[PDB]
């Protein structure tokens, strides 16, 4: 019956690329992908990112949707210090400001609210993540400082402290149906009059990278897929994305009486639960069915009613087929009719919501019915070919469409009817029907047109001329009557200190007064009387007393600051209440941290206590020389360690960029271009048992430094691994030789000319696959291999995402070194070792003039086979042609296995 | 009339100190104070607790309720891997265990919640705190490693996924009312049908250090009280406690029809929130009044009727008052008797268990309906003093008394009913009523005795014994007829793979055959025939086939593995259920961090990333010497800096502690006692402006070490602080100057006979007070000051929390070098320098024999006054009157207005 359903009055939210639900619902109406790449704000995406999950601690999520303005709060709005502010997590910030709108949408200001149901209204929410309490966490795991982040109950309890609502405040927490449950709880206590509204929401948010971490870890993820294909091609999971929903939930009946505007009337919800299976998720069609038919009993619609379906629309390759098959056997049962309803997902807009998918879908749906449109379901342009849509119901809208009330059975107009489905985790499957309520055609009230005022209200006068310009542009394109203008801003707006009043007849004259309004003239003009009280100055533009008019004493009152004041007696019937342009707040930065705080996620201690990544702690004895020593860890240098057939491998040139780093962390050589002749003793086949790299650096001369670098394993004592001389360059050193040049400057030519050997770099990796190499941990990228008369040119590409993003003194990349392992062991495979094992004896001046950027060449000419050692020029070269690091001999050591 | 009443039909937890719920009565029948120290397996709470709030990152929590086995899972049972045992956060593991003891308790099994319900079971619960991805945060802090801990919604979905529920699945927090709102909720579920029994639970653990970081910051927790005062002597808050509480609901009709153990039945619940308010937390006894009345009027029962009350009674002396306030003015509108109810609270044995308060409240109130008694409300012996007891209805009982049927008006009889108040932080004053149900008189149903079969499982054999030894134990004491524990054990503990059945006739048999099983022998006897199959072992002991006994076949099936045995079919009439013992889990650690990992969070890196606390790092350049930097931050120097007159001063003793440490930094002098002699050039007034202190370490000698400590202002360059010579002592050591024993001795032997001038603690504190100096960070601890004709004593004893509890190097504590500052103060004002300002300029053969532990005695003797200096040798003698610290000549700086 009328009093059973439970009417969507208001419907307010913060959702990616949308300032306002407005703009919400033009980005849907137009398709517009609001998924994006990671600001640069919150967080360095690329240092955390890595394309998969076997690197530990990066996040595989390559996008997301993300609302703008998470680190601001209008903590002078909300009666809050800024200090408190800062450590309140943005969950219980942000929803209070869409607390506001949703409570503004629906015309109830907080007077109104205590004025007509003394705050006997509910606050229900859900999220999946408050990663907030990190940022004082990880401050605590350093310094002493205070505890960020609020109690998950926070968030309804500080919407209801605020309002002053005497109704429940809960925090469900059903995972991805959070917003579902919270919907749907919030159904049963409206019901039974428990409540005079309920705030159903949720929401989702990404502020600090750990979300990605754990989110990555979950294992539910896209690690392809920049985008949510509901419907379209599917993916391995996917994408989630930031939004704060929230839905005031009136019963039907009390909104009719209320005059209030009915977005939607939910008049059936089912929640159905897996039970028993093999999996925490495993999709079960006969479930969603089930919970579809039985919102669809609830609700007493048929199947052919049913004209839309807010799917859940995961994007999923497994999931999406199997809600197309819950809901077509839902539909299949009453009608054999093809290509009647219209399945779409917000997630192909806005991505995985989590908490807030429920609500989200909703929103869709709700503005849907209120545009009488079905916005495009985007990315599904190439329909899921597991999906037959032609033996479905279903056709997955690909452009903007008036939604037209459904004639078929009989010949009926059925009203526009739709279904939201969360299909979320643990099978907690859920289905709600919405159906538009229609609009009363009394709506613009009764009020006469000297009574009108139109009241609004700041807390700062800085935010007036804000506010006002956005009525003024939304009253410009707005047809909606004065009146109903007139009362969601008396009794939809919250009362605020700084008042404003425009005594207006005509719409124009409103523009007209706005116009002056935001220019701060307040003039009071022949067609618009303005009044004011700001309180903030105390500047008073007051009402001459008129003892006719009824609406000098409200106007009186409501500008000396009475807040409740009795605006329904102006009206003869009160109009119903529309939605206004949601109040701008002021943005100011509450946050815990900084602007360019790094969050140790980003720059793991195993990064930043190290002097260089493979040179961590200096624990140097008073005796001349300088000791290093680190704790060598496989995991802490990913970028380093490689795999071949012998063992786990490094490269001996890893051990000429320490060399670089010395003179630096010697406090030596500043800004001079250094040379550096590495010769090593000893080669580590396996890796993996090296426990520590101990070096001690000395200083022969003025002008240069003897590194010698040891190696430790587990209990062994240090065993000698290298020497390395490390000499700046002056402005007398000689000209690189010509023949190196005519050599280097023809291999690289010869790829223009396509001559002698070549190899794209599938061939290179299908090539130094059979050499037992696995460069799996940031060096797995190869290059076209040209190999000419005299050398070969070994391309190299460094990777976006390399796993230590903190240091700055790595010149000679870890990728670079493993590079020419990889340049040197192609070049052995042409002499004729295919299993050779590179044993880099001498790197023999060895120049890096500038740090590399992008990619390069790694050249090697001269080669020469003398008795057990192979010989060969060594350069570097920038995509620009420039030499970057010059190395004149690389010796390497070719056992009686390799010659012999 | 009974059919919107819900009955607790089941109850099972992990309360402190109560390895059952029937050890938990137990513990609250003779009034154990189940609070008790952090204990020293999950972290040393020395290292994290402080008495203020002042030090921050320490926790003013002093102590609490702490739950044994907080890190043990049966992943084994639930069919886990360990690894997925260990990620999962202890509120998953630990409530899906008290989610079996109450389904259990219950006499439901997961296969008779299939059988009977179709798992139409929900699983509500609430917890403020779920604080395990810290660990796997803290981690990636330092090292890229899987994340750990579970979303909040994980707990009641792993209960519902395991026991394969297809009822409501919610975690709802409204913090401390978070076990009131989940009974509420799950009584309105229950009362409409959309369930058929709801597991309300809550549950706080406090198993990370931080949780206790968290909720000292909180502000309402006690610095002082070691316990929960309920209605006794209040203090500025509460003091949290550990449980895992979870009440299984069902409707009273349901019940009856069952034939379940109904502990109680929730007549009554209302729930009231303050909303507008001046301040979050806010008490209002107007609107807990209401709340009783609410329930009260919901459950039709008079005030006179209730004769216990499980109050919040949290020991504050505000809430308390304002609760008996409410709760008097929700009984004085009837009846005016007085001392007729019994107010007490669970507070008080194992204090505020947060989201668990309502249901270890619940659990309280229906153990005492089941033993007809009231346990005692301890710590309440001297009642509050802003409560008059006499003017109100309640005595808080202070021993165990018969629960006696109130027999008030009009003389009735009434049964026993209680009222449960929950005053959680807002607003959300929730009231509940319950009463006894009588118990039926047929319990025992009826079963032909030849047709007992007792039937015991378990997941491995290893827990037969110590199973069967639980319910061995508990049968020898239980009372309850053969039929209920056949029953009950049929279809209440969970059918797992090891089974083991005893067709015994009687009691004595059941015993006697229990004992035989324990021991490992199982043949079957004249009087008990014991079958069994073990999946573990493979190892089966049948039945021989009897068609003319109908257990045969139930007990075939039952062996053989058969989930779904109909036991129903042998009792003419179902035995009630009972509460068997608990099953006894395998107490496997899964837990993330291994044994004795401490937290960042109790040595964080701005400790343990210092190789001495005044000596960060090891900055040290190849050219000869040693170089260390620290970042001089007061906050992470808590220990050492203190204010005095001028501004923030640092002992120049605590420079002989860095030089007493270098020699270990230099790797060199291992094991051999140091003697320092430090001198120092310039004083800083006020160390405020310190930004850094460079220290240079030289070897002057194979056996000498020089060190020079600079210091670096905001932008200044270097300043020359002082230069200390470290020494080796050697065996020839001369022994002590004799007239310095003979002044050391006589000085301390004034004490004994209060001789000379003798100052107390007290009196030292405002001696130093005046003075201008504030020892605020763990050095504000004085001790008695001695003056001797030689010199004066000032005795300290280290506080048990100091600020750096990672440091292993420090040797003279800054305690000691502080408490010489002021021994040397009060030796400045003993010569009449009030407001001197000590310059210690030479610090002369100091010498630390060994670290000092305890009390000590700062002796300083030897006084000469010199031109513009003052020279006294120092002794710190320690609690057993040895010599600790030797030092030859302390030399203080005196200006010309000090000498006169």
């Amino acid at each position: 019956e009328l009093a059973n359903y439970i009417a969507v009055i208001g419907l307010g939210g913060y959702y990616p690329g949308a300032d306002s639900i407005d703009e919400l619902w033009q980005n849907l109406a137009n398709g517009v992908d609001c998924m994006s790449d990671f600001p640069a704000d919150r967080w360095d995406h690329s240092k955390i990112y890595y394309k998969n999950r076997k690197v530990l601690g990066k996040t595989t999520c390559i996008n997301g949707s993300f609302i703008k303005d998470v680190d601001k709060f209008d903590y002078s709005y909300f009666k809050m210090p800024k200090v408190y502010a800062d450590h309140m997590s943005p969950e219980v910030r942000l929803f209070l400001q869409v607390a506001v709108h949703t409570f503004e949408d629906a015309g109830y200001s907080k007077e109104t609210l205590l004025s007509r149901y003394n705050g006997d209204v509910g606050v229900l929410l859900g999220t999946m993540s408050n990663d907030y309490h990190y940022y004082g966490f990880e401050s605590n795991v350093f310094r002493g400082s205070m505890a960020s982040g609020s109690g998950m109950a926070t968030i309804p309890m500080t919407v209801s402290y605020f309002y002053g609502l005497t109704g429940p405040s809960l925090f469900i927490d059903t995972m991805c149906s959070s917003s579902s449950t919270c919907i749907h709880t919030a159904c049963q206590m409206l019901k039974h009059d428990e409540t005079k509204m309920v705030l159903a929401g949720g929401l989702n948010l990404m502020y600090h990278p750990y979300t990605t971490v754990n989110t990555s870890q979950g294992n539910f993820t896209s690690i392809t897929s920049e985008s949510v294909n509901s419907y379209g091609v599917g993916a391995d999971g996917t994408v989630i994305g930031e939004g704060i929903g929230a839905v005031l939930l009136k019963r039907l009946d009390r909104a009719i009486a209320d005059r209030d505007q009915i977005y939607g009337v939910i008049k059936g919800s089912a929640m159905t639960n897996a039970g028993e299976r093999n999996g925490f998720n495993v999709p079960n069609p006969d479930l969603q069915t089930l919970a579809i038919r039985q919102a669809m009993d609830q609700a007493k619609v048929h199947p052919s009613s049913i004209s839309y379906i807010e799917g859940h629309g995961s994007g999923t390759k497994l999931g999406d087929p199997i809600e197309v098959l819950g809901l077509n056997n839902a539909f299949r049962w009453a009608t054999d009719d093809k290509q009647f309803c219209y399945l779409g997902s917000i997630k192909s807009n806005i991505g995985h919501l989590l908490a807030a998918s429920g609500i989200a879908g909703l929103t869709k749906t709700l503005l849907q019915f209120k545009h009488k449109q079905i916005a495009p379901s985007i990315h599904s342009s190439q329909l899921n070919q597991d999906i037959d849509f032609a033996d479905t119901p279903f056709v997955v809208p690909q452009q903007l469409i008036e939604w037209r009330q459904p004639e078929r059975i009989r010949k009926q107009v059925f009203p526009r009817r739709a279904g939201l489905t969360s299909i979320a985790a643990g099978g907690m499957n859920a289905h709600m029907i919405v159906e538009e309520y229609p609009e009363p055609a009394d709506s613009a009230g009764q009020i006469s047109e000297d009574q009108l005022v139109f009241v609004f209200s700041v807390h700062k006068l800085a935010l007036l001329a804000q506010n006002l310009t956005s009525f003024r542009d939304w009253l410009a394109s707005s047809e909606a009557p004065l009146a109903q203008i007139a009362y969601t801003l008396q009794v939809g707006k919250n009362n605020l200190r700084n008042r404003l009043a425009i005594r207006c007849r005509t719409r124009q004259a409103l523009s007209r007064a706005l116009n002056a309004c935001i220019d701060g003239h307040y003039q009071s003009s022949a067609d618009s009387k303005i009044f004011y009280r700001f309180q903030e100055s105390d500047a008073v533009q007051p009402l001459e007393s008129d003892l006719n008019d009824p609406l000098a004493p409200l106007l009186t009152q409501w500008l000396n600051g009475d807040s409740q004041v009795d605006w329904a007696s102006l009206y003869a019937q009160p109009p119903v209440r529309i939605s206004l342009p949601a109040y701008r707040f002021e943005k100011t930065r509450c946050w815990y941290t900084e602007e360019g705080y790094e969050s140790s996620i980003v720059n793991p201690l195993m990064f930043k206590n190290k002097l260089h990544p493979l040179v961590a702690k200096n624990c140097s004895t008073p005796q001349p020389g300088a000791i290093f020593r680190t704790d060598f860890v496989e995991d802490e240098l990913l970028d380093y360690v490689y795999s071949g057939r012998g063992g786990r491998r490094l490269s001996a040139f890893n051990f000429a960029d320490v060399a670089l780093a010395m003179p630096a962390l010697a406090s030596r050589f500043d800004g001079r271009t250094l040379s550096v002749s590495c010769a090593f003793e000893h080669y580590i086949a396996d890796w993996t048992t090296v426990t520590g790299l101990e070096y001690r650096l000395f200083e022969i001369d003025s002008e240069q430094l003897e590194l010698e670098f040891d190696f430790r394993r587990s209990g062994e004592q240090p065993t000698h691994l290298g020497f390395a001389v490390i000499n700046p360059l002056t402005s007398d050193e000689p000209p690189l030789p010509q023949q190196w040049l005519d050599d280097a400057r023809e291999l690289l030519n010869r790829q223009a000319l396509q001559a002698g050997r070549q190899l794209s770099a599938a061939e290179v990796s299908q090539r130094l696959a059979q050499a037992g190499y696995d460069f799996a941990p940031y060096l797995d990228h190869d290059g076209e291999l040209t190999i000419g008369r005299s050398g070969l040119v070994l391309k190299g590409r460094p990777p976006v995402n390399r796993h230590n993003h903190y240091a700055d003194n790595v010149q000679l990349s870890p990728y670079l070194a493993t590079t020419i392992d990889k340049a040197l062991y192609l070049l052995l495979d042409e002499l004729g070792l295919p299993q050779g094992r590179v044993i880099v004896r001498n790197i023999e001046r060895l120049c890096c003039y500038h740090t590399p950027a992008g990619g390069f060449s790694v050249v090697l000419s001269g080669i020469g086979l003398n008795d057990n050692e192979l010989s060969l020029s060594l350069l570097v070269l920038d995509e620009r042609e420039q030499i970057c690091v010059k190395l004149d001999k690389v010796s390497l050591y070719l056992g009686k296995q390799e010659v012999a």
